[PDB]
């Protein structure tokens, strides 16, 4: 019993973290194998930022520029290229501590655990979710630049997040590990700003079978809902639309509490209208939307109690 | 900016963990140096819970009895004895990944990491408090049991908590790593209950200042109070008693942020009485409750392990 924003195990990922100095930048690297990865944005200056011809930048470095630290050790740097807004270091020796890995890009409402460093030496890990509009609501201050997300389903693990920078609402906004951003953004100083965020509707629906699994069912109703009715309402309280897709999925954990997922939904159109009035759901006095229903399949019993 | 609920990177952990058997039971141990840690329980049959005379049981067994596998390696156990309510397997191997460590007992109110465990294989980490009634409110399933909790302390780990059971209300119980329970709780299938619980005072305030340093200031109110006048508020709301000590231990972030541990006592009472109105917190509709003073100073300066 219980329900915690649970992390993956960060072992695979500390045995990776390097620390990637250009000039006056420090910031942090992944090592994979023979090669270090970090944001391209390490050969800039603060001056640099607004208006980066980063192929100018690169093409005015050497090897022997970028300065590679892991642990109390000194890499050997032998190789660069930049793929989109990553920069990729080719060094000398192999990570022994390299895990089984995949680069995987992810899609909003996908949830991942990220390991905050500072000059390449972990700090902390924690749950997060890529939001509807691409950012992140992680904690991270300055110096934890290349910093990763990821996921370790069946010992593999599955890349999907560096960080590059904070936006003016201290939200964040990363690439995926080939370099492209989530969502609109540029690694540069221009004015940018996060989109007007949303609720996800399927992640909220998974979390409520959750409560259902660990015995608390006082939030449903005798009522059930048509898809398009439910989108209606949904849309008023700026929650995502459900699609048949996230309805396929939430099969599973329909069958095994016995509520059918509009039926589900019936009961979260009825906590959108009347709040929780003082009561609470898994410890939580609002709708959590960052637990996935691979999230929820994954930590609670297979028993509903 | 932001803040999440963070736990200390669990990989010197990770490197420590094996599975042991014994009969039919399976749970998991801490290997440190040449010894496994695990609860005493694993030596039990279902039937032996109710009261079990662990000297006893624990007579009848012979070393070759405990099957320790740390990932795909039989280790051999050479020895074994009690501790409380830890058993000791003595293995002929040390640990070769063994973390500089200490073991101590932590106080209610403290927060630590838990790294979930089942077969010996970490599954997830997580962070919370020891409550003032003594249990944790964990996430743990059968297999479970031996999982334990730390912190680190610059390259120390420092373990507090292995755990042992679920009680009725589906929160958790465990003891120290020399085997003292925490709470009036035994290692045996009888009526057991966690008390009433309370909240951890001096870690709402050290959240409501974590909400100040990010740019959260609603609640911020021009008032201030004694700590007596503070103290018969908090009891009625069922809020553990605050200390001369808790408030020397909150000088730091008063400093900070330019408000008075009472002045920020006084938002706290207006909090209790009225409610949110509709606002949240660091994206909270409850006051939270499970993050130190420690932590928030940590988390709000970026340090490393
Ligand atoms: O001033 C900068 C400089 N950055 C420009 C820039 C532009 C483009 C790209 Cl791709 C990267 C970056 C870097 C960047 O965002 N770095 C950071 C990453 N994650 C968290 C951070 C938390 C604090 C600081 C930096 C962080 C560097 N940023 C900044 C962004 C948002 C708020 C703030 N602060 C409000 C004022 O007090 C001080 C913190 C300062
Ligand atoms: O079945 C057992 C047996 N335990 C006896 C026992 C006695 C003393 C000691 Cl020191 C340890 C233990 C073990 C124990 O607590 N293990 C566990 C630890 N962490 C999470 C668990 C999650 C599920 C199951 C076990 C868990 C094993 N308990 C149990 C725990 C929680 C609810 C219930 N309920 C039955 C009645 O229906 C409604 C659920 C039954
Ligand atoms: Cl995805
Ligand atoms: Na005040």
């Amino acid at each position: 019993s219980g329900f915690r924003k649970m992390a993956f195990p960060s072992g695979k990922v500390e045995g990776c973290m390097v620390q990637v100095t250009c000039g006056t930048t420090t910031l942090n690297g992944l090592w994979l194998d023979d090669v270090v990865y970090c944001p391209r944005h390490v050969i800039c200056t603060s001056e640099d930022m607004l208006n980066p011809n980063y192929e100018d930048l690169l093409i005015r470095k050497s090897n022997h520029n970028f300065l590679v630290q892991a642990g109390n050790v000194q890499l050997r740097v032998i190789g660069h290229s930049m793929q989109n807004c990553v920069l990729k270091l080719k060094v000398d020796t192999a990570n022994p501590k390299t895990p089984k890995y995949k680069f995987v890009r992810i899609q909003p409402g996908q949830t991942f655990s990220v390991l905050a460093c500072y000059n390449g030496s972990p700090s902390g890990v924690y749950q997060c979710a890529m939001r509807p509009n691409f950012t992140i609501k992680g904690s991270f201050l300055n110096g934890s630049c290349g910093s990763v997300g990821f996921n370790i389903d069946y010992d593999c693990v599955s890349f999907c997040y560096m960080h590059h920078m904070e936006l003016p609402t201290g939200v964040h906004a990363g690439t995926d590990l080939e370099g492209n951003f989530y969502g609109p953004f540029v690694d540069r100083q221009t004015a940018q700003a996060a989109g007007t965020d949303t609720t996800i509707t399927v992640n909220v629906l998974a979390w409520l079978y959750a409560a259902v699994i660990n015995g608390d069912r006082w939030f449903l109703n005798r009522f059930t809902t048509t898809l398009n009715d439910f989108n209606l309402v949904a849309m008023k309280y700026n929650y995502e639309p459900l699609t048949q897709d996230h309805v396929d999925i939430l099969g599973p954990l329909s069958a095994q509490t016995g509520i059918a997922v509009l039926d589900m939904c019936a009961s979260l159109k009825e906590l959108l209208q009347n709040g929780m009035n003082g009561r609470t759901i898994l410890g939580s006095a609002l709708l959590e939307d960052e637990f996935t229903p691979f999230d929820v399949v994954r930590q609670c019993s297979g028993v509903t109690f």
